């Protein structure tokens, strides 16, 4: 259990090796303005995503970061967000834990 794939289609997304403890934890439980709760895992790196639109700072869960919606590049499932425009690090991924499947390389 070291690779993360899209739960809907099996697209390769990320690795346990690429987890990032942002503010001391890789897990952040957050809500959007529509009151939806997400258990977000922070990754330094991800692949197989498609980033939609241009970055926004509105309602960012991470101070100093703008977000873009990250879809599965294969099936279009909403897997989380790319964060940019910040510092240490400049960029990272917040992926919704329950939309990933963990398994062998
Ligand atoms: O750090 C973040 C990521 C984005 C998220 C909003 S969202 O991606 O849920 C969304 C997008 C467009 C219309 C409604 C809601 C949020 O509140 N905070
Ligand atoms: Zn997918």
């Amino acid at each position: 259990a070291s690779i993360f794939r899209c739960r809907q289609c099996g697209q390769t997304i990320s690795r346990r090796d690429w987890l990032l403890p942002m503010g001391g934890d890789h897990e952040h439980v957050v809500f959007n303005p529509a009151g939806m709760i997400f258990r977000v895992w922070c990754f330094s790196l991800a692949q197989g995503l498609r980033l939609i639109g241009a970055p926004s700072g509105e309602f960012s869960w991470f101070k100093g970061y703008d977000w873009t919606i990250a879809l599965c590049g294969q099936c279009g499932s909403h897997l989380g967000w790319h964060y940019e425009g910040g510092s240490q690090p400049q960029t990272f991924f917040g992926l919704i834990k329950d939309r990933l499947a963990e398994g062998p390389a």
